[PDB]
């Protein structure tokens, strides 16, 4: 304790909830691009820099979701090292937080940021509806939160539903091309009927095994010992991911993992800084 720089993002990505599917894809791609360690890719997918050892989380960026081109943002506070959502900012200026005492002068929303906290189990993910209206409503309900009012059970219930929706349509979208592609597939022009959708089991598993999938691809990059054949990608069948090429098409941006024979935390951060990363 406590978190550092929440007020000073390394960049801000902005999205208009009424904008085109292509603009959403551009929005997501830009986040991954700005998060990347320039010195570390795996199969031409970006890898996040390691989490800095011996300090509290000090690298953040903001995402702004807007009702319209001129509306003011619902601001999300997200870690630039593991893309964790920890805070959001309502219209009256109140930073709300998902971890007690994490963010400077923030107010604990009343519930945790984990899928078990928000839903009740990691396997309820395949029940959450996403889409343009779900996104807009989630943005509204959060941005409409005021520093005064009674955390009614009903109000909390709606709020957990909202965070679950945005985590999926922003955070998990940044992490996974499957998720981002799914969300982009839900976004249509006005001339198309409104649409909703829930992620399938492969994406649920992917979302629940980001570290595992990241680590699994990272192992294929390790150069092998003498006399042993080089490493083969090891399938995560529940994820529908059986090959390295499939893993690369699935990963939006990889979490940094220390794998045996791969980059260490110190070394990857060293390469990150040498390439101009901040
Ligand atoms: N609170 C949270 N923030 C970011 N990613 C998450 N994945 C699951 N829960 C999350």
């Amino acid at each position: 304790k406590m978190a550092k720089n929440v007020d000073k993002p390394l960049f801000t990505a902005t999205f208009n909830v009424q904008a085109s599917s292509a603009d959403y894809a551009t929005f997501i791609a830009g986040i991954r691009n700005k998060l990347r360690n320039p010195a570390h890719f795996s199969h031409n997918r970006p890898v996040l820099p390691p989490v800095e050892p011996n300090v509290p989380p000090s690298r953040w960026f903001h995402v702004v979701l807007k009702a319209s081109p001129t509306s003011a943002g619902l601001t999300l506070a997200i870690r630039a090292d593991n893309i964790y959502l920890e805070g959001f900012k309502s219209s009256d200026g109140t930073w709300w937080e998902l971890t007690p005492g994490l963010i400077p002068g923030a107010t604990y929303v009343g519930f945790g940021g984990t899928y078990r906290d928000l839903l009740g189990d990691t396997d309820k993910l395949t029940n959450v509806a996403l889409g343009r209206q779900q996104l807009a409503d989630a943005v509204t309900a959060l941005h409409g939160r005021t520093k005064a009012d009674k955390p009614s059970g009903p109000k909390q219930q709606q709020a957990r539903e909202a965070v679950t929706t945005l985590l999926l349509m922003v955070n998990e979208a940044t992490r996974f091309q499957t998720v981002s592609g799914f969300v982009a597939g839900l976004l249509h022009p006005k001339a198309v009927a409104a649409a909703s959708g829930k992620i399938g089991n492969e994406m649920k598993a992917q979302v629940n095994g980001w570290q595992d999938l990241s680590a699994a691809l990272l192992k294929t990059d390790v150069k092998p010992p003498p006399g042993k054949s080089p490493a083969k990608f090891a399938p995560i069948e529940k994820m529908g991911v059986r090959t390295a090429v499939q893993a690369a098409n699935t990963l939006g941006i990889l979490l940094f993992v220390e794998v045996p024979g791969g980059l260490t935390v110190a070394k990857a951060l060293e390469l990150f800084h040498a390439s101009g990363g901040k």
